[PDB]
This record gives structure tokens, sequence and C-alpha cells, in this order.
């Protein structure tokens, strides 16, 4: 059926702060993942209509994607790094839930998650 609206990316009513971890998440983690050879399916919300997947949003009730995460970081939407990391993890998990293990799209997600985890391991300590 129809796509839902994309996740909220800006909220004037919620506090804002810049931290070294959040900057790293934007300038390193997001940047690197975005440029990855397998990033394309994950750079925008799943368009279930265009991809002909009418059951996608019947199955996935917490959608997330890197386009959304980019905007969230840009808009200082997150208060802490964990909130952003959760969004990434949600993105991967959604793919794994919706698709079969071994599907090309799943292997692509797994490769991106591997890179993600490497970058998260080098998350600077909160100064
Ligand atoms: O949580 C999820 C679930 C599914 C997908 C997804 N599947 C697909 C997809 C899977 C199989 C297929 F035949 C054609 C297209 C894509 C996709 C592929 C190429 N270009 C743009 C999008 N993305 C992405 C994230």
């Amino acid at each position: 059926s129809m796509n839902p609206p994309p996740p909220e990316t800006s909220n004037p009513n919620k506090p804002k702060r810049q931290t070294n971890q959040l900057q790293y998440l934007l300038r390193v983690v997001l940047k690197t993942l975005w440029k990855h050879q397998f990033a394309w399916p994950f750079q925008q919300p799943v368009d279930a209509v265009k991809l002909n997947l009418p059951d996608y949003y019947k199955i996935i009730k917490t959608p997330m994607d890197m386009g959304t995460i980019k905007k969230r970081l840009e808009n200082n939407y997150y208060w802490n790094a964990q909130e952003c990391i959760q969004d990434f993890n949600t993105m991967f998990t959604n793919c794994y839930i919706y698709n079969k293990p071994g599907d090309d799209i799943v292997l692509m997600a797994e490769a991106l998650e591997k890179l993600f985890l490497q970058k998260i391991n080098e998350l600077p300590t909160e100064e």
C-alpha cells in the first residue's frame, strides 16, 4: 500500500547540543557509510510502492534509513550518540527482519554493518 511519511528529522521543541561523538557520527560514520558501494538502498526510506513491496510497512513499524540519520545529525536532533547508533542498528535489523538471510540485499546490509561496527569501535571518548 502507501508509504508512510518519513521519520521526523527536526523538532524545535527538543533541546540541542553538539558533542564530539555526534560530530564523529556525522563527519566520519555517516560520511563513510554513505560512500560505500552498497549504500544506495539505504540512503532513503524504503519506497515500498516503487520497489513493489506492499507488505513492507505491514511488517516494519520502525523504519529508518541513512537519509533520515543524516538529517537528524544535521539538525542536532539527537541528544546523545546512543540515540543515533540505535537508528543505524534499527536500519540493519529492519532489513534482516524483512528479507531472507543470504539475499543479495541482506549481504549488502551485513557488509555495511561490518563497516559501521568498525567505525563505532573507534568512537572517541566523550570529552
Ligand atoms: O529494510 C529494507 C528492506 C528492503 C530493502 C531493499 N530491497 C531492495 C530490492 C530487493 C530485491 C529486488 F529485486 C529489488 C530491490 C532494495 C533496493 C535495491 C536496489 N535499489 C534500490 C533499493 N532495497 C532495503 C531495506
